[PDB]
């Protein structure tokens, strides 16, 4: 309804780009937030039309544009050159505030699942502190779901809209180019997340209810969004995920399909040089890897789907707004 603001924690003498950007861009947060419960009030939220979402978006691409330089863009037609240094990157929290004369309502239900009427409500000056962490298929370093596991969509009956699973316990993933320069891969334990999928799998039987809840690979696109991809200390990772989203949850029981080896699923990577960027319709080029070993150890903290007797269910992406939306999904701006 209005322009907010960002407060982060930032310092103006980290060389993080996230810092740097932060400093320019950011007002210190408030030491002590204040908050004001209203359980009687209830009210509408919609994490799927939210404006919030739009600046946030604003924000982050201003935020790459700024820190991860391309070499090369290419945008239709044109071209454009620059300085592409390798730089230090690891994304900080970002809290979105209210201006002065409006506020921020927070639906305090722990089970919303973004949409319709909540019936305990806060306002608050600012969000929490939201990592704008850029991926497709897998969200990363979000915060949990408080309770149980929320399956969250604009519309449930249109296949042709994300589905966005909330957890409730994250999966540890480790993703790490060692010391091909370009050849990586990724660790996840396949216990936990065979746990995971069991539990996702019950949650969109309850969704929908006559049939087998199958996941399989994403079929078709850009490797952006057929791989699970992510930045990472700059560098651009591509991981397979063909033996991540390969399983069948039949009768009240999850069956993993997907090969795992000493209890342990490994994802194969490559770190590219030519981007499909998020951003807007182009593609950018960067520099090769630096050296030494790059390693991310991330969390798991949701999934991003896409439905095709049986439903099945691949992993999906390409939008960052949903990733954003997953984080603001509990928040309005008011008055
Ligand atoms: C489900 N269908 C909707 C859908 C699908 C794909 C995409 C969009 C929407 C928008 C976007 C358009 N851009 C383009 N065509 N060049 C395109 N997404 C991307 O290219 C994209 O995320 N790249 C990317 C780059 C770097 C990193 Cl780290 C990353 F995690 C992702
Ligand atoms: C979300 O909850 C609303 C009611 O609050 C319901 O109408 C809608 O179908 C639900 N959507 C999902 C994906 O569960
Ligand atoms: C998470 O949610 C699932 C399904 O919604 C539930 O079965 C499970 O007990 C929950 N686990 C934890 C640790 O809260
Ligand atoms: C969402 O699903 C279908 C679209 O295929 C349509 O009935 C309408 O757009 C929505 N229906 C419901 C029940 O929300
Ligand atoms: C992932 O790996 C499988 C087998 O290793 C291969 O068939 C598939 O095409 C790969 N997908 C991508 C996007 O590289
Ligand atoms: C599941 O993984 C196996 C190998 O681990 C592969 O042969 C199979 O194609 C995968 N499933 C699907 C649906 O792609
Ligand atoms: C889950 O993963 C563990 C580790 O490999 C395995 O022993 C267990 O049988 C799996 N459960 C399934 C596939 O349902
Ligand atoms: C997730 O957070 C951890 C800890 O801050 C960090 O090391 C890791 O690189 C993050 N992952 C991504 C993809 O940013």
């Amino acid at each position: 309804k209005t322009t907010l603001f960002c407060a982060s924690d930032a310092k103006a003498y980290e060389k993080e780009v996230h810092n740097v950007w932060a400093t320019h861009a950011c007002v210190p947060t408030d030491p002590n937030p204040q908050e004001m419960v209203l359980a009687n009030v209830t009210e509408n939220f919609n994490m799927w039309k939210n404006d919030m979402v739009e600046q946030m978006h604003e924000d982050i691409i201003s935020l790459w544009d700024e820190s991860l330089k391309p070499c090369v863009k290419l945008t239709g037609g044109s071209a454009i050159t620059q300085a592409c240094p390798k730089v230090s990157f690891d994304p900080i929290p970002l809290h979105y505030c209210a201006p002065a004369g409006f506020a921020i309502l927070k639906c305090n239900n722990k089970t919303f699942n973004g949409t319709g009427p909540c019936r305990n409500v806060s306002t608050v000056q600012c969000t929490h502190g939201i990592k704008p962490v850029v991926s497709t298929q897998l969200l990363l370093n979000g915060s949990l779901a408080e309770e149980e596991i929320i399956i969250r969509s604009e519309n449930l009956t249109n296949n042709a809209k994300t589905i966005i699973v909330h957890l409730n316990e994250s999966v540890n993933i480790v993703c790490t180019r060692p010391n091909n320069i370009r050849q990586a891969h990724c660790n996840i334990n396949e216990s936990k997340w065979n746990n995971t999928l069991q539990k996702v799998g019950e949650e969109l039987a309850k969704h929908f209810p006559s049939k087998t809840i199958k996941f399989e690979p994403s079929s078709g696109g850009d490797l952006e969004i057929t791989t699970h991809s992510f930045n990472c200390r700059g560098e651009f990772f591509y991981c397979n995920t063909s033996d991540l989203f390969n399983g069948t949850y039949r009768n009240g029981t999850y069956n993993h399909t997907g090969r795992s080896s000493n209890g342990t699923i490994t994802l194969q990577c490559k770190i590219k040089q030519i981007i499909n960027m998020w951003q807007e319709v182009g593609r950018a080029i960067y520099a090769p890897p630096i050296e030494g070993e790059i390693t991310c150890n991330s969390n798991i903290t949701g999934l991003l789907l896409l439905r095709d007797d049986t439903e099945t269910f691949r992993p999906g992406g390409g939008d960052m707004r949903d990733n954003w939306r997953s984080e603001l999904y509990k928040y309005k701006v008011v008055e």
